[PDB]
C-alpha cells in the first residue's frame, strides 16, 4: 500500500462508548439531562467543541451512543483533549457538571484498566474542585 507507519497513526478513527457515574443531584433542583463535549485545545484560545452527544434526559448513570473522534479532530493521540458533561437546559444556558482533561491515549488506559476518572470543577479559589461522580471508557476502538 502507500501508507507509512505515521500515515496509518494519521488515518485512525477512534470509536469511544463513554459512561457517568453517580452524577450530583440535590433536593430543589431538577435532576441532570447530561451531554458530553469533547473538545480541542488551541493556543491562546477557547477550546473548540469536535464531537458531542446525544442528550439523556433525568440520567444520573448515562452510558452514550458511541462517538467518533479523528487525529484531526484531537491533534494526535497523545495530546489532551478536554471532555466536559453539561445539564441540557431548554433555555439554552447549559450547566456544567464536571470537567476532565485527557488524551486518546489515557482513555484508552482507562479502557483497559477498567478504571474511572473523577470529573472536577474549575474554582474561584484554591485547586479544582474533585467530584463523587466518575467518567469511565466502555468501549474503545481504533480503526483505519
Amino acid at each position: 500500500g502507500t501508507s507509512s507507519m505515521a500515515d496509518i497513526g494519521s488515518k485512525i478513527s477512534t470509536e469511544i462508548v463513554f459512561r457517568c457515574s453517580n452524577l450530583e443531584s440535590k433536593d430543589l433542583f431538577s435532576k441532570s439531562d447530561p451531554f458530553l463535549v469533547v473538545s480541542k485545545i488551541v493556543e491562546h484560545g477557547t477550546p473548540i467543541p469536535v464531537s458531542k452527544t446525544e442528550v439523556r434526559k433525568n440520567d444520573l448513570n448515562p452510558i452514550w451512543k458511541p462517538v467518533f473522534l479523528s487525529v484531526q479532530q484531537v491533534g494526535s493521540k497523545d495530546s489532551p483533549v478536554i471532555i466536559e458533561c453539561s445539564d441540557f437546559n431548554s433555555n439554552g444556558k447549559h450547566s456544567l457538571i464536571g470537567k476532565v482533561q485527557k488524551s486518546l491515549s489515557d482513555l484508552e488506559k482507562l479502557h483497559l484498566a477498567g478504571q474511572g476518572i473523577n470529573f472536577s470543577l474549575p474554582t474561584g479559589a484554591g485547586q479544582n474542585k474533585v467530584l463523587k461522580s466518575q467518567l469511565f471508557v466502555d468501549k474503545f476502538t481504533e480503526t483505519v
